[PDB]
């Protein structure tokens, strides 16, 4: 899993669309989790 920002809003990194934004970066896909859905994964 490839950590690229947070999946919540308030980071300076939140991202649009966890999933979305991963498999651009050319990656199976992404998921958020870690607590409390912050952090943003990328499947891979």
């Amino acid at each position: 899993d490839k950590l690229i920002g947070s999946c919540v809003w308030g980071a300076v990194n939140y991202t649009s669309n966890c999933r979305a934004e991963c498999k651009r970066r050319g990656y199976k896909g992404g998921h958020c989790g870690s607590f409390a859905n912050v952090n943003c994964w990328c499947e891979t």
